[PDB]
């Protein structure tokens, strides 16, 4: 059916494995470039073969249109998608006095009370994040982010200038430009950086009053990762025609490295003799119109008929 | 046969066209998004219902490697791929003095004499660029583009970053980094450009024991300029395995717009009644090892036998 793209991409990806030894070696079967297209005048591709929490989805791009760079926002809106590169500064400097959570992502799937001791300092520092306006104004910048990378290209003669909201005046101004790209990767810091943008960048455009939006991701955890990036995305897409005034039509997701971590093996497996059910349908608040002003209430999905979610083993 | 992916791509955008009216309207059949791979194992992909010149594209890469800026190094190896974007800057001011040249593109395109006087002044100033060291500094060094986007990305905190040469001790130190991108796009002075970089990045990939690389193309004119590019990033996924010591793999072309110039149509029509031939191999200096310090003498291609040259409106 619809998310008939993302579901063959499990079966080459078995079926072309290149088994990398890469992370801690770990496990990883790989492939090399890969496109995979969505139509979105179809249906929005909510993955109806695992259940896809919308909520957090939303409450990141949210996070993303705002400019934002604040575990804090996204945190007083139940979203722990971010946590662990800001409690990667917990385990840095002064006010941790006496637990580890020394890379800890490790120990914490191979623990016990480990896990849990981290996930008890870990919880302590997320409700100071909630509560004081300046520890939280510390650790909480993470500055390099897309929010920050969207909303302000940090100049040389320091500027800041914003990505987005230029290529969609350019959108307004002028339909037709191949040069409505907004591009994530700064080479500068780059190797001063933690996790380099995943996203590297997305190309919009203009045919037939209509518009679509393409993506190089540069690296995909096909399982655990890229359900989730299908929508963030093909929201997006979604949300700059509400502002340009015009319609909905393709998003194309393009891969560079996209994989399929070898632990999970056996839980792609069963989704992929799940039968695919409709997709739900998308729709934003009319009458309201900057989608960078947008809160919570402003998108509702219907009817979203998930199968069960598959659990983790943490990708 | 080998060429195969390029020649139906030129069949979709017949079939598939979207006419947009954009360039001063001029006329165009476009696509959005295009993945078309290339087994660089295979042979060398020089186009064979079609002759194209594979001394200006290694003149062109070598300008590339170089880390080269300069109209000069090009000019003094007959390449005039680039002459107009400088000579933009003949008709700006002072020595100019008394011709016109004003966005004669056009006016030498619908000329007798007028492409003539622009054909005899635009060659004063290409003989200068030849013999005076200073003249030839001043209008020549064109500042944004490759040589300089590759070889020193121009930090804040004025440094030079080379992308270049550091992803390469990256694919020397590190076979499977998922983060081997250069970019050649700088969203500062992307809107104080004249041509924003048109091959917009490249990832590459160290899958068993070999290379492949990947290219996010932003606008591609199909017929008058797409033969060109699957040489040159085909010839640099090439020379990059000759510096790493690995073997050659798959160039991946990946699209954003891809069109065909209307003005063109009837000519893309007929090498596609052409039959392919067996593409010719290329072979670098075994012995030198620096592709940045390479010259002409360490690429030869073989046994390349074309269709005849299908001449221009240009594009
Ligand atoms: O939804 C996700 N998708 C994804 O691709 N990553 C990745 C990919 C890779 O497995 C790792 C980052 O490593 P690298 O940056 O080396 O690719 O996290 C993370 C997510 F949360
Ligand atoms: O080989 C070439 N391929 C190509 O795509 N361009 C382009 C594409 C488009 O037709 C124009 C640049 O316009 P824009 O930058 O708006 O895409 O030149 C130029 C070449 F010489």
């Amino acid at each position: 059916m619809l998310e008939q793209p993302y579901l063959d991409l499990a079966k080459k990806v078995l079926d072309e494995g290149h088994f990398k030894p890469d992370r801690t070696h770990t496990g990883t079967y790989s492939i090399f470039g890969h496109q995979m297209r969505f139509d979105l005048s179809k249906g929005f591709p909510l993955l109806t073969t695992k259940k896809v929490p919308f909520g957090l989805i939303k409450s990141e791009l949210l996070w993303f249109l705002h400019g934002d760079t604040n575990i804090r926002f996204l945190l007083q809106h139940r979203n722990h998608i971010w946590d662990e590169w800001a409690f990667e500064k917990w385990v840095k400097s002064d006010e941790y006095h006496g637990p580890d959570m020394t890379d800890f992502g490790h120990r914490s799937q191979k623990d016990p009370e480990f896990a849990a001791v981290y996930h008890e300092e870990m919880a302590k520092f997320d409700d100071r994040v909630l509560h004081d306006d300046a520890f939280a104004a510390k650790y909480g910048d993470l500055g390099l982010v897309y929010g920050s990378q969207w909303r302000a290209w940090h100049t040389s003669k320091g500027d800041t200038i914003d990505q987005l909201g230029d290529v969609i005046e350019q959108i307004k101004t002028h339909p037709y430009s191949r040069r409505l790209i907004v591009s994530a990767w700064n080479p500068e810091d780059v190797p001063t950086m933690a996790l380099p943008p995943c996203h590297t960048l997305y190309q919009f455009y203009v045919n037939d009053g209509k518009l679509s939006l393409q993506l190089y991701q540069r690296s995909a955890d096909i399982f655990l990762g890229v359900p989730f990036n299908i929508a963030s995305y093909a929201l997006l897409t979604h949300l700059v025609a509400h502002e340009c005034g015009l319609e909905v039509g393709e998003f194309i997701h393009t891969f560079g490295d996209a994989h399929l971590y070898v632990n999970h093996l056996d839980q792609i497996k069963e989704q992929l003799s799940r039968t695919p059910r409709p997709a739900p349908t998308l729709q934003l608040n009319p009458d309201k119109h900057d989608i960078f002003d947008f809160d919570m209430k402003d998108i509702k999905l219907l009817n979203y008929d998930p199968y069960p979610a598959i659990k983790a083993p943490v990708a």
